[PDB]
C-alpha cells in the first residue's frame, strides 16, 4: 500500500506531438517547443513535452555561455581540437573565424549536444561558412539546443538540415558579416593551431567525405 501516489505520477502522459519534415529543411520554420529526432523511419518534428528521447535532467549551454567559450578559445584549444581540424590547416579561414563568432558558438551549441560530428570549414565572398557532418544516422538535436543555435545565428546566418550520401548535415551559412562587439588575439590562436599535430585518422577521416564535400561546397 506505497502507490496512492503512484498512479498519480504520470501527472502528464504524451504521445501524440510529432510531425513529419520536408527537405531542405530550414530552422527559420521552427515549432516554438519542439525537437528534430532524424532517424531511418523518416524525418519528424517532436516536442519535449512529447519526445523522452531527451536529457532527463541534464542541462545545455546558452548561446551566452558560447560566446564566453569563444572567447576563450585560445585557453581551450585541445578541447574543441575537432572544431579546428574543420579549417584544414588553412590560416586565413581561421582569422576569419575570429570576426564570426556563430561559426564557434553553433558549432559549441552542436557538439555539446551530439559529439560524434565533424564540421567542415569553407569560405566565398570573404565570409566563413560551416557544414556539420553527422557521423550516426541516429540524429537528434534537442529543442534547447535549437533555439540557442537560432539565438546564436539570428539576422545573418541560414541554417539548413539536409541528408546527403545517406548521411545528415547542418550548413550553417553567412549572408552577411555584420561587425562582432568582441575581439579575440588571433596570433596567439594561430600558432597554437600550428604546434597543433593532424592525427592520421582524422586526415583521413576528410578524404572519406571528400566526394560529398565538394557537393557541399557550392552554397
Ligand atoms: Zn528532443
Amino acid at each position: 500500500p506505497e502507490l496512492e501516489l503512484k498512479y498519480l505520477n504520470m501527472m502528464k502522459m504524451a504521445i501524440t506531438g510529432k510531425e513529419s519534415i520536408c527537405l531542405p529543411f530550414n530552422f527559420h520554420s521552427h515549432r516554438q517547443h519542439t525537437c528534430l529526432d532524424i532517424s531511418p523511419y523518416g524525418n519528424e518534428q517532436v516536442s519535449r513535452i512529447a519526445c523522452t528521447s531527451c536529457e532527463d535532467n541534464r542541462i545545455l549551454p546558452t548561446a551566452s555561455d558560447a560566446m564566453v567559450a569563444f572567447i576563450n578559445q585560445t585557453s581551450n584549444i585541445m578541447k574543441n581540437r575537432n572544431f579546428y581540424y574543420g579549417f584544414c590547416k588553412s590560416s586565413e579561414l581561421l582569422k576569419l573565424s575570429t570576426n564570426q563568432p556563430p561559426i564557434f558558438q553553433i558549432y559549441y551549441l552542436l557538439h555539446a549536444a551530439n559529439h560524434d560530428i565533424v564540421p567542415f570549414m569553407h569560405a566565398e565572398d570573404g565570409r566563413l561558412h560551416m557544414h556539420v557532418i553527422f557521423e550516426n544516422p541516429d540524429v537528434h538535436i534537442p529543442c534547447d539546443c535549437i533555439t540557442q543555435m537560432l539565438t546564436a545565428a539570428r539576422e545573418d546566418y541560414s541554417v539548413t538540415l539536409n541528408i546527403v550520401r545517406d548521411h545528415v548535415v547542418i550548413s550553417v551559412l553567412c549572408h552577411a558579416v555584420s561587425a562582432s562587439s568582441v575581439k579575440i588575439d588571433v596570433t596567439i590562436l594561430q600558432r597554437k593551431i600550428d604546434e597543433m599535430d593532424i592525427p592520421n585518422d582524422v586526415s583521413e577521416s576528410f578524404e572519406r567525405y571528400k566526394e560529398l564535400i565538394q557537393e557541399l561546397c557550392q552554397s
